[PDB]
């Protein structure tokens, strides 16, 4: 749902608003 928008496809976002793979990124 597009909301805040999002991000780039594949990638997943904390409450922060830090944008990171979906799955984890290095330190998850």
């Amino acid at each position: 749902e597009n909301f805040s928008g999002g991000c780039v496809a594949g990638y997943m976002r904390t409450p922060d608003g830090r944008c990171k793979p979906t799955f984890y990124q290095l330190i998850t």
